[PDB]
């Protein structure tokens, strides 16, 4: 009947609902997940997907967002219409656009896509979209949707945490350090963010 | 003042915006985009970007979300957790994994990634998405996210479009012929789909 979290610890979008449970005080049950069980829950065969009493979700920024508006306040996730949307815009530029550019850098030099030309081209895709998040968090001096800490801070607080998690030589994003930094105060990012959690 | 949408036509993208303007009967004015000018309204380069009355925001599912949550009544975009996250959950799966699923058969065989095996490879990746598409329509019998028009079937309408006006042979997907032949009775999908639309 309570949560169940269906997937492994390193993934970082399993990551994504650990840490909002633990923003939540949500209890969950979390199940290692890599079979006819599991796409009877997620046809996609990918993970995250959850169990709500009887409620089956996957789409890791969906789950955050559900569980956000069923059990969170409005900080959270804010119900007026523009301040929702900053916190969406980025959710969505996460889940699309920024996790995109990290592959071959990530797959290569954290979890062993050995082409020196590939790396570097990975690094340099993945620098332009980390340049286009630093930015914004100097314009907020803050969170990455504004003022204070939203759902949004999940996905990509996870994804900065990647980004210094992978080992080469990081072109200067004094903000995202600030950020990262900001974050490791919370609970949930002691746990399953930081160096052990790439 | 009144809404502004920046992004070419041919961009799914961008119409998935133009057609929630039609369902909504927001105005609105279009422009075509492919220069700082762009990159000061989003740093991405990335089409399509809105302003709405000084608000400027980008990313097309953020954008569609953010007209129906200050435009639109709940059927659109349902306020109730669970029906919000099976609309969320389709709007999601669209932008992240299914839209990747069809790029090279798309670039392909319709934009002119002319490999043979490439394009077999897609066209593979693609029908067991489509697969999943299919199986849900199959359930509910209607449209994506239940028995009545949301905000999901934009963006999913658009894409099950772009499969059937790609140029190859279609594996048998009933339940996707029946959900786009239902969508096409609908204004916004007669000016932004169909073979005209890919
Ligand atoms: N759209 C899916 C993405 C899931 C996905 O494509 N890959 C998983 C593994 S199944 C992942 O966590 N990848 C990130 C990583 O390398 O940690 C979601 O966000 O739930
Ligand atoms: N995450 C972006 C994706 C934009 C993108 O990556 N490509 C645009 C062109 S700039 C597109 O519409 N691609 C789909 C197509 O081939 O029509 C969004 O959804 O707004």
């Amino acid at each position: 009947s309570m949560l169940h979290i269906l997937g492994k610890i390193p993934s970082i979008n399993v990551r994504k609902v650990l840490w909002l449970c633990t923003e939540l005080n949500l209890p969950f049950e979390q199940e290692d997940w890599g079979d006819p069980a599991y796409l009877a829950l997620n046809p996609n065969g990918l993970v995250p997907v959850i169990k709500d009493d009887g409620f089956v979700l996957w789409e890791s920024n969906t789950i955050i967002r559900y569980l956000a508006n069923r059990y969170g306040g409005d900080a959270l996730y804010p119900a007026e219409p523009q301040a929702r949307a900053r916190v969406d815009q980025w959710i969505d530029w996460q889940g699309s656009d920024l996790n995109r550019s990290w592959v071959g850098a990530f797959l290569g030099l954290v979890r062993k896509h050995q082409d020196p030309a590939a790396i570097a081209q990975s690094i340099a895709g993945w620098t332009k979209h980390m340049q286009v998040l630093n930015a914004q968090l100097e314009a907020t001096g803050a969170f990455v949707a504004g003022d204070h800490f939203t759902l949004a801070d999940i996905p990509i607080g996870l994804s900065v945490n990647r980004w210094f998690g992978t080992p080469f030589e990081h072109p200067d994003f004094p903000a995202a350090k600030r950020y990262i930094e900001r974050l490791a105060t919370r609970e949930g990012f002691k746990q399953y963010a930081g160096s052990a959690n790439p």
